[PDB]
């Protein structure tokens, strides 16, 4: 089974997927994030941040408060399971994380933590 996904965030605050499936036999999983828009990082930055569903609101809230130089994530936030860096127009970032962080049946959310973006830029991740 494949163990990666390619995702885009654009100038309209849209991800091109709202649901990610990680195959149970994967030991690592890779997320390839790209920004095909034209707007720069400081006004339309996008990251891909993963947490349990219950933790998302907290991660997003503290994140936005943390500011651009911290990629809109609270330092040493143990609620973040895995995340890309924050990127603007024309950039791309890839992260690979351990599936051992992803328990069978548990509910996970991915989202962008750039201010205001998470309402429209979010989706589910599950291990099947
Ligand atoms: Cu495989
Ligand atoms: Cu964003």
């Amino acid at each position: 089974a494949e163990c990666s996904v390619d995702i885009q965030g654009n100038d309209q605050m849209q991800f091109n997927t709202n649901a990610i499936t990680v195959d149970k036999s994967c030991k690592q999983f890779t997320v390839n994030l790209s920004h095909p828009g034209n707007l720069p990082k400081n006004v339309m930055g996008h990251n891909w941040v993963l947490s349990t569903a219950a933790d998302m609101q907290g991660v997003v809230t503290d994140g936005m408060a943390s500011g651009l130089d911290k990629d809109y994530l609270k330092p040493d936030d143990s609620r973040v399971i895995a995340h890309t860096k924050l990127i603007g127009s024309g950039e791309k970032d890839s992260i690979t994380f351990d599936v051992s962080k992803l328990k069978e049946g548990e509910q996970f959310m991915f989202f962008c933590t750039f201010p205001g973006h998470s309402a429209l830029m979010k989706g589910t991740l599950t291990l099947k």
